[PDB]
């Protein structure tokens, strides 16, 4: 059976299980079950399923080199799909909540969930809560007797916590750290002293890389009972390297990909985000360019946004991206080589993950 | 050592552990650690600690009748305090998110967390996420080697899910179920056919009783390794009975307790909530009283709110509350008697929980 089709069939199974349990154990009525079914479909489906499919791909890699009964191969693939959906539902939770936190308008070419007429923020915050609760219901039901259940739940909660910490790093990245104070309304920075490569790397590591690359790779190893087969420090290093590149691509797309292709009107400039473009620009700008950036960044005014986009184009940030990309290709290839010492199979899944990221 | 003082000392220990881990493993800077320390204090402290202290009280009950080394008694009490704080932090998560969902103004005589000038909804949604993530960090750290870890995490995630389902039942209680639809803005009911005792009991059971009574009682049994000592079906029945009474008290207080004592301006009438007062009023009103209720309920207009409060006073709902209370006293005493068959100690903790609820 083809990987994507198995993955999508498992979504139907998981959905039916969750909705049937709400009826038999939670006293749900048919109308609220329908609302939750539509919420699950709208928030969980329509993406590329890159995170979920990475778990499946890692597990398939090991099945090709490990001896198992057919029933065991089916069980491992079904566990990889359920684990992959845990990650997709975790992402769905953070997209719902982040779109509300940021006042976003569109997501995946459609309105953000909270903007649906019959949803509203009052419901959407709780719907996002339910999405993450469903990841735990899935784990306890499908993996009840599995030897990896403890390790999987412990890893999943560390990654979820790291992600929430990353969201805090992201939403506060335009403020001066010494001025953070719940009692005082937060002004935007004027000096941009905290727009540095090291601070940018911390935001990205926590807000994206743990759940987008580390969790799918390690979940694939856990469902395969193959973690003792790899060097965990190399898995962490390669995940944080590919994840950073993935976020740099997203930051560039936010500013330069047309809204039809991107599926939204990007507002990182208006939001004064500590993006790869702003940090890189400040890393090469002269005094006049820095001054013009400070006078225009973080403002809703489209003329001020146009000035910032022009500064980025005039600063030839394409050259910096090509240099960054060449360095990442180099380091990712080095880590893949080190991963071959203990597992050529796992190093190959990492090469596939990299190729899919680099070529998207 | 006195129960409350041990419980509060453990808060300091848990706080220091969480903040120190953010520094050593999550690359946090001192300013963001301070923001999170103030967020934890503001959202977790200041209440009565009824839920957390129930875990401690149940564990103390068993220590009085069970043989243990002194070091074991200290370990069980410390585990009961950590488990009690898991529940208090879970409540802190739901209060932060519910205040944002409901547009609430005050909580515990102070502004709701999202209303603090340096917080905002953008941060507060994520702060509420972190509060629940901290419950899992606490469990995995303090209970890593405990025999009850699996049962405790499985119970905690079922209770959290039941609570989020309850929040959905609550926020949609003023809509007609057949009209629920993410695509269509939801009108308030005109017939109030879903304001019935059975529907009210479902909202309350899920939104309050699992986390306020069931979870503290069962967590006290788990940390004491005493679950096989009680009949779980009686624990569930007594928890859902006391929890319902607790919510009925809160619904009456929302409408009639002055804002200074309540710590907020109650708005259940304006919000068209399916409260004990509305269901009970509709259960005894004549046609004219029903018609006047329909013309005034669920409106911000203070004159319309005053009409509803007058209808409640004229309908002599105090008599219905006294009859409900007499019936609860009767059923709670019956369940306490049944609990004595297997454990006089546990039945006594249930009597204390009831006395604290009934006399508050
Ligand atoms: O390659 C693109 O996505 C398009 C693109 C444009 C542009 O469209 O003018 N400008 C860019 C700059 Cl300044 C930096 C980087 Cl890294 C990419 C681009
Ligand atoms: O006992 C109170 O909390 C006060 C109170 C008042 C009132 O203050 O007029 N009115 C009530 C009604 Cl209609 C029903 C119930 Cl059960 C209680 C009250
Ligand atoms: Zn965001
Ligand atoms: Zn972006
Ligand atoms: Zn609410
Ligand atoms: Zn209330």
């Amino acid at each position: 059976m083809a990987s994507m089709e198995r993955f999508l069939s498992v979504y139907d199974e998981v959905q039916a299980f969750l909705l049937d349990q709400l009826q038999s154990k939670y006293e749900i009525d048919p109308n609220r079950a329908r609302y939750l079914r539509i919420m699950m479909d709208t928030t969980c489906l329509g993406g590329k399923y890159f995170r979920g499919m990475t778990v499946v791909n890692v597990a398939e890699g090991f099945l090709a080199v490990t001896q198992h009964d057919e029933a065991t191969k089916e069980r491992i693939l079904h566990d990889a799909c359920v684990g992959g959906w845990m990650i997709e539902f975790l992402q769905a939770h953070y997209l719902v909540e982040d779109d509300i936190m940021d006042g976003s308008v569109m997501r995946r070419g459609k309105p953000c969930w909270y903007r649906f007429p019959g949803v509203t923020t009052q419901c959407a915050i709780n719907d996002g809560i339910i999405l993450k609760s469903w990841t735990q219901i899935m784990a306890w039901h499908y993996f009840a007797d599995r030897p990896f259940l403890k390790d999987l739940l412990c890893l999943f909660q560390k990654v979820d916590y790291a992600t929430a910490v990353g969201q805090m790093y992201d939403v506060t990245s335009m403020c001066d750290s010494n001025k953070l104070d719940p009692e005082v309304a937060q002004p935007m920075t004027t000096d941009f002293a905290e727009f540095t490569p090291a601070i940018y790397k911390r935001i990205v590591k926590y807000k994206t890389t743990f759940y987008t690359y580390l969790l799918p790779l390690v979940m694939g190893l856990l469902v395969s009972e193959a973690a003792a087969s790899v060097e965990m420090n190399l898995v962490e290093r390669v995940a944080h390297l590919i994840g950073e590149y993935f976020q740099v691509q997203d930051d560039v797309m936010d500013c330069f990909t047309p809204p039809e292709q991107l599926g939204k009107v990007g507002t990182d400039i208006e939001d004064a985000k500590c993006s790869w473009l702003a940090v890189t620009f400040l890393g090469k700008a002269n005094a006049a360019q820095v001054a013009e950036f400070k006078a225009n960044y973080g403002e809703k005014d489209p003329a001020k946004v146009a000035v910032v986009k022009r500064l980025y184009s005039k600063a030839n940030l394409q050259a910096d991206f090509a240099a960054y990309e060449a360095e990442v290709v180099r380091e990712v290839e080095s880590l893949i080589e080190q991963l071959k010492v203990k597992s050529p199979t796992f190093a190959e899944s990492v090469a596939v993950v990299w190729e899919k990221t680099h070529k998207r």
